[PDB]
């Protein structure tokens, strides 16, 4: 008897506990339905993989330097002085039932995490979803995003390895050491002596498996909650308004989707694992400060510090018996880019205005500056992230090194001039365009008049239409404009039998009319709860 | 302007969020201040002194059995082979400041986790914190306690050494292999091969710094959260009942004193790490299978699990072509000591029929049968711990070494049930104290009758007294009984001055009956409440 059963125990829970009324507001809590509000899932259910992944990892992984011959199976390194670090990761990949598999998914679902939080951060930064409230959130999720990236940096970096040994050797060496008052400081401090110390790996692996992640928990924890008690912002529509959430409750819809949206996203991760390989360690034979490849560079996430260090022009400052290395300009930037990213609401806020409590996003097509400052800063990251990998880019596309090297350097000052100017020009050609359809209608097929050979195009009007043809233009309320009839009620009633076959006429007639019928309470519903709300 | 900075910013948090009413709440929620409920805040301080050493230590070690030769500056351990995890340890007693510190104040906090651990479920079994409302409390916490003993278990056994070595050969790999069915399949599993697999350390190190710790942690969130919801239960008084919580308020007094009790706690830890030497591994040598010593104990949350292996007798049996060893003997035997553990809030209310929510807790005294039962298994615990260390008990107090064996072989049949009954006649005497205690008044000094030469000893009666000498016995409410005038209103009236000089005579009156009005106010509030709830 499940139903006995279940009320049982919801009956010992109401009893032990009094959670009724708390459960009842999180399963009523309505949250939007736009796709662009699961990038964030994205990301949090990367991380999920992320940790599944990383326990099933750590069982299996030796962090060391300790030398030892391979001895193993895979024979391509047998008899190689390599790190214990290396030897297990090869363990796992080769003497570990499914442990490469294991390894390519948590590699990929790295990936995906940093993209997701990327794309998640385009989302809210374009959308405007860090105004007044949320900003905080935002600061937090973009400490979120650095703890992310450095994240994916000590992982990959782990199994030590002659790819990421010597991109540990570029960065966290050079960059480090290079720092004028404190440099060698903090290098002695972080390798416990010269760069090969015996416990920089030990001391990543702490990082990379329990301090780094526990605060990108704690952090995510507490975004969540923002996002969850700070009820979440919607795109302006039919019925929505500052003071509402509308959308479908936690419950019945919201929570299924999400996780069918998870297992989806798993799946994807899964399906990456398989078919494509990810950080071939075994090709990459182990770290030898003697030995390196032409690639060279770190994961897509870190592709753009990178491409920092490849573009800066070589500027070295030699003080009073000193030296102030190239290294101290790449960190100098990174700082500003993360202080910046860090203080844009505020930084947004001090320049417009605006303190205003904002709950209604703004597409991004009716804030021009905004957009055209998050296209330039998109430019310019991928101007980097495609500066690091100048090498492969030289070798395949045929183009030389120096050539990319300096378009790339040119580039980082005009390509984001460029992508501003148009990306706000465009910005604004959406705004006319949505302008145009709400004063003239929507655009349709062409008709030549009876009496005389014009031509027009036969629009159709989205509101009421005046005495005469032309109608009365409708004033834009920041939401999204049909630009096809295709999206109306126009052609889209196809026989609903089936693939091959015909259903009976009487079926296909009481389904049509139905669904018909429900569009029409549907969009009752909303003008009636809209004209309520105002009015 | 501290006043206007604090004034704008809870206005910005008022503003960005709601937490005013949810704040309230927390600040306002009631929590009884008996001293008896901060042995659990004991424990939850211990863990994060435990969380904060150990995110320190793994800074410094590095887990592999990489075999190395010392060359540290430790002189007595030189040229030595020895696994890179006791290379680390040593590093972290000598090579690094304070790490010696540290890493004894971390297993002294281990240390006093596991006692704060066994003494708040003492305090929770015997005053009955288990029943209706809180049994899934008392389940978490019993996981909660399981997974501190093996996690303090993995934290010794991390540094390779000869005394945590032969405890990890002894219990993991011998009890393992002696399963039946899946014993040396497990112990393949574990150790990935045979007992000195190489995968055995780092195995642990991620057990016990990312996965233990983090289910621990969720766990501990589940318990305080429970706690904090399912409001405090509290002791039978004189305002206190089942619908209500008599205390302090969690903002003035409450938070001050707990965060002060964490300060002292971790003061008692520092001065333990630093005054008291625990766990010295550079005596221990490197862990070896030849070599051995005569203490070889686990620390004492283990002690009694090894005091089981030592204590039962020896029975293997011998099935067709197989065995059956004695280590599963052992095994069975904490399986059934921790699912009845797990499992007695049920089993006590199969037992008793008791399906009440109880927010009242019960004297120790006031249940004897549960009462005599905790005695009893107390009793077994110690005289498992004290079997463990029968050796040094042997060597130390000079008793056979068999005798000790035997001593614990008997008696851990006969000293249960001899403290058993002893609590339980234990508590049925302190109700009968208490009764006369309620029935005669508190006792005092003895007085000569006038015309004859009785001897009475001047009792004082705690309630109202008959129009004769006799007082109306009162009725037990299941609150304590002040036995001795001491703590009633007598002789408690100090000069008020300082301990070498006096103070004015019309300060000390202004003082005396300022704290006199005072205490009597407080009893006349707790007074008409207790006749408001009924009356
Ligand atoms: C980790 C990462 C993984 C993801 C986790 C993050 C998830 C967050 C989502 C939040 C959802 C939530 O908390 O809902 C709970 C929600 C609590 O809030 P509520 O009920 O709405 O109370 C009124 C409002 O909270 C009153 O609030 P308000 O609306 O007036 O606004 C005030 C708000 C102000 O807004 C904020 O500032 C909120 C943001 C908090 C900041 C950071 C805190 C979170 C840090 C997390 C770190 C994790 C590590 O302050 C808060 O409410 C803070 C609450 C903090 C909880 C955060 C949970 C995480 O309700 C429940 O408790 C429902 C669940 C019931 C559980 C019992 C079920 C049966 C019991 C069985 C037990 C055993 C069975 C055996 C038999
Ligand atoms: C980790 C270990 C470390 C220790 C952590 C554990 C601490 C737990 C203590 C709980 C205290 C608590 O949650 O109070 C929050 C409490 C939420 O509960 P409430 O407000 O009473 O709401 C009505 C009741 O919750 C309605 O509940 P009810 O009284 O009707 O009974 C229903 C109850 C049923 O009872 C239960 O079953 C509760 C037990 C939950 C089971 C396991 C959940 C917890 C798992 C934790 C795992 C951690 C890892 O269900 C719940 O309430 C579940 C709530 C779950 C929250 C647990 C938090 C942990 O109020 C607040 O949120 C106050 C804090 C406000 C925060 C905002 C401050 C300013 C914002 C600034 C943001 C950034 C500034 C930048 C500018
Ligand atoms: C720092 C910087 C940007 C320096 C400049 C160097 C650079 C990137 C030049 C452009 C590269 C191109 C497009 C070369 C082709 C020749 C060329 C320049 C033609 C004119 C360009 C032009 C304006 C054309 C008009 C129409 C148009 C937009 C054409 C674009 C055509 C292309 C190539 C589109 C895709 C862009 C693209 C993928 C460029 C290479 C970038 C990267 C990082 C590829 C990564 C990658 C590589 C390198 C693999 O080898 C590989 C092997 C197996 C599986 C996967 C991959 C893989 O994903
Ligand atoms: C399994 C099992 C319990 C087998 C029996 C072995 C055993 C524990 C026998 C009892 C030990 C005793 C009390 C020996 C003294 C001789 C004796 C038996 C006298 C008769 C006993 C009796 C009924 C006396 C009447 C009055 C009475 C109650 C006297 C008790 C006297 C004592 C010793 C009280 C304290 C109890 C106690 C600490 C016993 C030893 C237990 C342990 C584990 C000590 C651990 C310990 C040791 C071993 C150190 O060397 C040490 C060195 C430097 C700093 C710290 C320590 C330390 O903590
Ligand atoms: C060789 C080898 C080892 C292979 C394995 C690889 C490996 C190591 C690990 C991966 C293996 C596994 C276990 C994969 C599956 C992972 C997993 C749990 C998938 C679940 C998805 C699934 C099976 C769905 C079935 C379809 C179905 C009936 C779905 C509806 C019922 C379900 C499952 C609902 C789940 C809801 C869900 C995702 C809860 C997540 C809980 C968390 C962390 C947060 C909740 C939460 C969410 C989800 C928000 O979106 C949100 C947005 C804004 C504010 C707050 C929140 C918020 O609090
Ligand atoms: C990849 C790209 C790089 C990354 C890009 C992200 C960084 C943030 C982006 C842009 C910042 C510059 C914005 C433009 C600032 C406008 C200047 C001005 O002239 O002030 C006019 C305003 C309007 O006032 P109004 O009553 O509307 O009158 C209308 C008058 N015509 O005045 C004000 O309130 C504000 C005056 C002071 C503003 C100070 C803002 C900067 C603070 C320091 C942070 C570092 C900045 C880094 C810059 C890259
Ligand atoms: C681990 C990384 C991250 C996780 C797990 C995460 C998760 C989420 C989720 C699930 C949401 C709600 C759904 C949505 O709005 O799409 C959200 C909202 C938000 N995120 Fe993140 N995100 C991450 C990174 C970031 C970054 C890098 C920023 C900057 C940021 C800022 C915000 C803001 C301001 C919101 C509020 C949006 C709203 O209220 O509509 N997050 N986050
Ligand atoms: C929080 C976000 C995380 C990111 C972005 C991340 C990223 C990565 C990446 C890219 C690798 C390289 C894998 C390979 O080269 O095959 C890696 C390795 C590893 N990760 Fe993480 N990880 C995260 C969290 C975790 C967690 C929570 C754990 C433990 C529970 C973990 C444990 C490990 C281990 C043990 C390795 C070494 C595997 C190997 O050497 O092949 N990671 N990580
Ligand atoms: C990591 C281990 C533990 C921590 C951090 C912890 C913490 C706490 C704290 C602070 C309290 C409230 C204060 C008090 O009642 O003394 C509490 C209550 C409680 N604990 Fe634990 N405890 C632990 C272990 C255990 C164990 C081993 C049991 C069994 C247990 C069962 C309970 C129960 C039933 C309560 C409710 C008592 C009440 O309502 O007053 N806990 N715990
Ligand atoms: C949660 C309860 C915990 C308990 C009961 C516990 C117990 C112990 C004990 C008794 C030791 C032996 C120390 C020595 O022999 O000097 C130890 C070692 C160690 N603990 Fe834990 N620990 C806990 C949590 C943690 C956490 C959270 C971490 C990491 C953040 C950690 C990291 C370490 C490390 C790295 C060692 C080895 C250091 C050494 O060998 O000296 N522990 N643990
Ligand atoms: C850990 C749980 C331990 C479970 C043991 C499962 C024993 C399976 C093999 C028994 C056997 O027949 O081997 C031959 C035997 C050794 O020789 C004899 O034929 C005469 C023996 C007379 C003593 C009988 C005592 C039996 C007590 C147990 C039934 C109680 C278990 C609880």
């Amino acid at each position: 008897d499940f139903a006995k059963l279940a009320a049982a125990q919801g009956d010992a829970i109401d009893s032990r506990y009094h959670p009724s009324a708390a459960v009842r507001r999180q399963l009523n809590k309505v949250f939007p339905t736009h796709w662009s509000f699961l990038l964030g899932e994205i990301a949090l259910y990367s991380f999920i993989i992320l940790l599944l992944t990383g326990v099933w990892l750590t069982l299996f992984f030796d962090p060391s330097m300790a030398h030892v011959t391979y001895d193993g199976v895979y024979q391509p390194l047998r008899g190689v002085q390599m790190s214990r670090a290396y030897e297990t990761a090869l363990d796992i990949s080769f003497e570990v039932r499914g442990g490469l598999f294991v390894r390519q998914v948590h590699h990929w679902a790295a990936l995906m995490f940093a993209a997701s939080i990327m794309v998640h951060l385009a989302r809210i930064f374009f959308t405007g979803a860090f105004r007044r409230p949320r900003e905080a959130n935002w600061v937090i999720g973009s400490l979120l995003l650095i703890l992310a990236m450095f994240e994916g940096f000590f992982g990959y970096s782990l199994p030590d390895d002659l790819l990421s040994g010597t991109g540990i050797r570029a960065a966290l060496s050079g960059i480090t050491m290079g720092i004028p008052v404190i440099g060698t400081w903090m290098h002695w401090a972080l390798f416990g002596g010269d760069f090969p110390g015996e416990i920089l790996i030990p001391r990543l692996y702490a990082l990379h498996i329990l301090l780094i992640p526990g605060i990108i928990l704690a952090l995510i924890g507490a975004h969540l909650a923002l996002v969850w008690f700070q009820k979440h912002t919607q795109f302006p529509g039919p019925g929505r308004t500052e003071t509402n959430v509308v959308g479908v409750r936690v419950m019945p819809v919201f929570a299924v989707k999400s996780g069918a949206f998870f297992a989806m996203i798993t799946g994807v991760l899964g399906l990456m694992g398989g078919l494509l390989t990810i950080n071939p360690i075994w090709n990459l034979g182990p770290y030898k400060p003697s030995q390196v490849s032409a690639g060279s560079q770190p994961d897509f996430y870190m592709m753009w510090t990178d491409g920092l260090i490849r573009l800066w022009p070589a500027w070295e400052f030699y003080p009073f018996g000193h030296t102030i290395p190239q290294g101290v300009w790449v960190a100098v930037g990174m700082g500003l880019v993360f202080a910046l990213l860090i203080a844009y609401p505020f930084i947004e806020k001090k320049v417009t205005g605006d303190d205003a409590h904002h709950n209604l996003l703004q597409r991004p097509r009716d804030v021009p500056v905004r957009t055209a400052i998050g296209s330039m800063a998109i430019a310019l990251y991928l101007l980097l992230t495609f500066a690091c990998m100048n090498d492969i880019i030289a070798l395949k596309f045929h183009i030389s090194l120096n050539a990319t090297t300096w378009i790339g350097r040119i580039g980082m000052v005009v390509l984001p001039a460029i992508v501003y100017f148009v990306a706000y020009r465009w910005a604004i050609s959406l705004q006319r365009s949505d302008r145009e359809v709400l004063e003239h209608g929507v655009e349709t097929g062409i008709i030549k008049r009876l009496p005389h050979g014009a031509y027009v195009e036969l629009h159709q009007p989205l509101g009421p239409v005046d005495e005469h043809g032309h109608p009365i233009p409708l004033e834009y309320a920041g939401a999204p404009l049909p630009k096809r009839m295709n999206k109306l009620g126009s052609g889209g009633a196809p026989g609903t039998g089936s693939f091959l076959f015909p259903d009976p006429a009487v079926e296909h007639e009481a389904l049509t009319e139905a669904a018909h019928a429900s569009e029409h309470k549907s969009l009752t519903a909303l003008k009636e709860h809209q004209d309520r709300i105002h009015g």
